[PDB]
């Protein structure tokens, strides 16, 4: 963005020109998003049925 | 239904997982609707007439 200035006769001289400074937006990396679960090799045998579901 | 966990690096090792519970729903049986007739074999010979109706 620049501004501009107002003058008579339009000489800058005693004066300050715009200066050029960057900026910047840093996107980033989160935390994880986990779900986990754990069953016993015996409870697969006998109570899991229809585990996909 | 289930939750999850928030970590930065993705290390789950000292954490408490999801349970698995079930539940269910049940439903069960009535009384009977029951509607009874009767009527004499007289009756029927010299009477009812349009007994469907």
């Amino acid at each position: 963005q620049f501004s501009s200035l107002r003058t008579p006769t339009g000489d800058i001289s005693g004066q300050n020109k715009n200066n050029l400074i960057s900026g910047k937006a840093t996107g980033r990396v989160g935390n994880y998003i986990t779900v986990a679960v754990e069953y016993q090799q015996l409870e697969e045998a006998i109570k899991l049925n229809q585990l996909e579901e």
